């Protein structure tokens, strides 16, 4: 894998001005669907990758329903695969009322989302049941993703480009630490940039490359470089619902 994006799902349906707001489907605390101007912007953010030259060829999704959502015009345009990943779910911090909640599994899952996901891929970890700490929350990221990387590596050796759908403060996190940051609320650079992470945003990360153009490199070993931030140029929305650490 040379090529890593990771976006952020549509916009939710607990964010309309008024209820009534929709039961979760799967009956879990706040796994609330997409609104319909979500899905737009997930049809709008499936359009755009299926126009790139360097397009995912599998997809990642955390198991919340509004990721799934968001993934599935995405696969269906692309003809690509849908693996459910735990490690790359929602961040809960303890505490959390009512409960901390734990997405479904594909069972549940393959019911809403029919020919979407593959079962054959489980999930690389799953976040502590009963919540994270930010520190935890950013060391779970840390873990996951050599041990990530060294599965895909094994399972789809021909797979060289991949998507990550996920949440705000997991695709910050996911990108910080891809990147090798001390902490996910440090800027990027001196001039004091962030990952934005607004609804069906889009992040980009490349390797820098160590040969002209077979030669493996452990995944520790790669250097990632973010060549796209937060990118929503191709929704008719624009950005919404940035988010940073600020935000906590």
């Amino acid at each position: 894998v040379n090529t890593i994006y990771i976006a952020r799902h549509g916009y939710r349906s607990n964010w309309l001005p008024e209820g009534p707001y929709p039961d979760p489907l799967t009956g879990i605390d706040s796994d609330v669907p997409l609104a319909e101007h979500g899905v737009q912007q997930a049809k709008e953010l499936a359009h755009y990758l299926l126009s790139l030259d360097n397009q995912p060829e599998a997809a990642f999704a955390s198991p919340f329903y509004r990721c799934l959502e968001t993934v599935q015009p995405i696969a269906k345009l692309l003809e690509i695969p849908v693996y459910l990943e735990r490690g790359i779910g929602e961040w809960y911090r303890p505490d959390r009322k009512p409960v901390i909640p734990v997405p479904a599994g594909y069972e549940i899952l393959s019911k809403f989302f029919p020919g979407v996901i593959s079962q054959e891929w489980d999930s690389t970890l799953t976040p502590n049941e009963k919540g994270e700490t930010e520190q935890e929350m950013y060391m779970r990221f840390k873990k996951f993703w050599p041990l990530f990387i060294e599965r895909v590596e094994k399972e789809y050796p021909n797979v060289e480009c991949i998507l990550l759908v996920t949440h705000a403060a997991s695709k910050i996190a996911l990108g910080m630490s891809l990147l090798g940051y001390d902490n996910p609320r440090m800027s990027l650079n001196e001039n004091g940039d962030k990952i934005r992470s607004g609804s069906c945003s889009l992040d980009k990360y490349e390797i820098l490359k160590k040969s002209y153009d077979f030669t493996y490199i452990p995944f520790s070993d790669r250097k990632w470089v973010l060549t796209m931030n937060g990118n929503t140029e191709f929704l008719s929305s624009g950005e919404e619902m940035n988010w940073n650490f600020d935000c906590v």
